[PDB]
């Protein structure tokens, strides 16, 4: 097996999980220890349904930037037994733009899937359904409903969240390590 397929099939096994809540199916990254990020439209509540259990969330931070403006993630503590292979090594410092990435899903009704997305730009601000948001990024590949927090990936690189599309482009909330120190 190549380096790439092996990466992504290791962080579908050890860090991305099919979740979910009362908005319905969504994919989850774990990053280290009890700590994961959700696309903030899953509004999780006091549980959490993933993969085969309810789990209770002791902690949930939805990120805003200096200004006051929605990122569109929310980092949410869990109170479980797995703890996460740490994958902050693999999440850029600052938003990264790359070449020829792929969005990684997994949820109940597309799991373990591999959408080839292609390069990945900046592109900053979105207004997503009404909500204003920064520091996303944009890929030109029609993505679809029920993809919210597919995880981007290129090169060994976690760089992005999905949170949602215009019907010709998809974009993500971008990573940066910051978002997960202790």
């Amino acid at each position: 097996m190549g380096p790439s397929l092996d990466f992504a099939l290791s962080l579908l096994r050890r860090n991305i999980r099919q979740v979910q809540t009362d908005q319905g199916h969504f994919t989850m990254l774990g990053v280290r220890d009890r700590l994961a990020v959700l696309p903030r439209h899953s509004q999780p509540g006091k549980t959490i349904w993933v993969e085969h259990k309810l789990i209770n969330i002791l902690d949930a931070v939805e990120l805003v930037d200096e200004q006051g403006v929605n990122l569109e993630l929310t980092l949410v503590t869990l109170d479980t037994n797995e703890k996460f292979r740490d994958i902050t090594k693999f999440i850029p410092e600052n938003i990264s733009a790359a070449s020829d990435a792929t969005l990684v899903i997994n949820t109940e009704h597309m799991p373990s899937m591999f959408v080839p997305v292609g390069d990945v730009v900046q592109y900053g601000f979105l207004n997503l359904s009404g909500k204003p948001t920064h520091r996303t990024m944009m890929y030109n590949f029609p993505t679809k409903a029920g993809q919210c927090g597919g995880v981007v990936t290129s090169v060994g690189k976690v760089i992005g969240i999905h949170i949602g599309g215009n019907g010709r482009q998809g974009f993500c909330a971008g990573l940066k390590r910051s978002y997960f120190a202790s």
